[PDB]
């Protein structure tokens, strides 16, 4: 059931979609090994997800966090990277797959940081980068990543790892914060699929500094 509509680069809001992820780039603490090295991306399509079944599946969960939380949904827009996207845009996110090996556990992670969710693109840890070159920081071959709707309700706030299957009692998000000596940047994490709405799909490649 899902349709992706082409935005036009000349619309406002393909230019406020590239915007958030280009103005989201940080320098990464690898030394650009997961994601790549690059300070900018070059974006090829940025693509609307539609699909009515997903987007009602999104809408009744974000109402029952909502009354669970004095009618704060706390809906983020937040980047997504996994090797697992055209999965997601027709089925959703499904935390079946989602196993409890991972920082913060058995959850769908996303990133406030674009580069973060790069990082993610080709697999945990970039994987072994490019399917063609093997090449965690190609500039040839292109990327896809989300920008995503995620209803967070009340965050459980981590600041080392934390292997759980659910979210904390009372809580509905993880939400992985920099400290002194932790993380740099937040991971945001849900631990039910329906707590995402995949809404624009961008296609892009890194750019060589
Ligand atoms: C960013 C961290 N991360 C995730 O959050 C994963 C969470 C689970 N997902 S998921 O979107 O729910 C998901 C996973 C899937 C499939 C089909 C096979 N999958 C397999 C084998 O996993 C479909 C989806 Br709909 C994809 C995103 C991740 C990212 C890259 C690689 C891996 C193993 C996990
Ligand atoms: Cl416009
Ligand atoms: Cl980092
Ligand atoms: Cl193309
Ligand atoms: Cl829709
Ligand atoms: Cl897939
Ligand atoms: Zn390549």
């Amino acid at each position: 059931g899902t349709i992706l509509l082409d935005l036009a680069p000349e619309d406002k809001e393909y230019q406020s979609v590239e915007e958030e992820m280009q103005s989201t780039i940080r320098e990464h603490r690898d030394g650009g090994n997961a994601g790549g090295i690059f300070n900018r991306y070059n974006v090829i399509r940025i693509q609307k997800v539609v699909n009515k079944k997903l987007r009602e599946r999104f809408c009744h969960r974000q109402k029952e966090v909502s009354e669970e939380n004095h009618n704060h949904h706390n809906e983020r827009m937040l980047f997504h990277g996994s090797p697992f996207i055209n999965a997601i845009i027709h089925k959703g996110f499904d935390e079946r797959h989602a196993y409890i090996g991972g920082m913060f556990g058995a959850g769908i992670y996303f990133a406030e940081n674009s580069s973060k969710s790069n990082q993610y693109v080709y697999g945990i840890g970039g994987g072994t980068g490019c399917p063609t070159h093997k090449d965690r920081s190609c500039y040839i071959c292109h990327r896809q990543m989300l920008f995503c709707r995620v209803t967070l309700g009340k965050s459980f706030l981590q600041f080392s790892t934390i292997k759980m299957a659910h979210a904390p009692p009372g809580h509905h998000s993880v939400i992985g914060r920099p400290s002194v000596n932790g993380l740099a940047y937040a991971e945001y994490v849900i631990y039910r699929g329906e707590q995402a709405y995949p809404e624009y799909l961008i296609t892009y490649q890194i750019m060589k500094p």
